[PDB]
């Protein structure tokens, strides 16, 4: 079958809904900055892992690379940015995002918004990105809605 996946990225709020049900929601004012990553089972849509990496801060990108490298091929990966995710998103992490098929991830800039849904090992199912227009501003909120094919037993 399919999963209906909805992913939202903005300055102050992220959420992810799967089949109309909210599995992640973070609207807290000064918490949860960075790249939120959700891993779903590719047959059932069950949440395997939920992490946030504050890649505005040093060393979090290194943690994210270790984490993503251990995700099994075939898992569904969902990424979404809250506030800022680029400042300490360094070349190794960007290369990894590129390997996953992301076009916007490797190009992520200051206060850009970004939502991504893909299968580890490819293909990418959907991706949206809004560039911040100025250093004192954030990218526009992005709402990505995409259908994800499920694998069958
Ligand atoms: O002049 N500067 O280098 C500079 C000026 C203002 C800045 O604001 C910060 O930006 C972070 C990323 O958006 C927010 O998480 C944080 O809460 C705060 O708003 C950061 C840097």
């Amino acid at each position: 079958r399919v999963l209906d996946v909805e992913v939202y990225s903005s300055r102050s709020k992220v959420y992810v809904a799967v089949d109309g049900t909210t599995v992640l929601e973070d609207e807290a004012r000064e918490q949860g900055r960075g790249i939120h990553v959700i891993v779903l089972n590719q047959a059932t849509g069950h949440v395997m892992a939920k992490r946030v990496f504050d890649t505005y801060s040093p060393h979090e990108d290194e943690a994210m690379v270790l984490f993503l490298n251990m995700v099994a091929p075939g898992r569904v990966l969902i990424c979404t940015v809250k506030d800022e995710g680029s400042f300490h998103l360094k070349d190794t992490a960007k290369a990894l995002l590129r390997s996953l098929g992301s076009q916007a991830g490797p190009a992520l800039g200051w206060r850009d918004t970004w939502a991504f849904v893909g299968r580890k090992g490819g293909p990418v199912f959907g991706e949206k990105h809004s560039k911040s227009p100025a250093l004192s501003s954030w990218g526009d909120p992005v709402l990505l809605k995409t259908d994800v094919p499920l694998s069958s037993a």
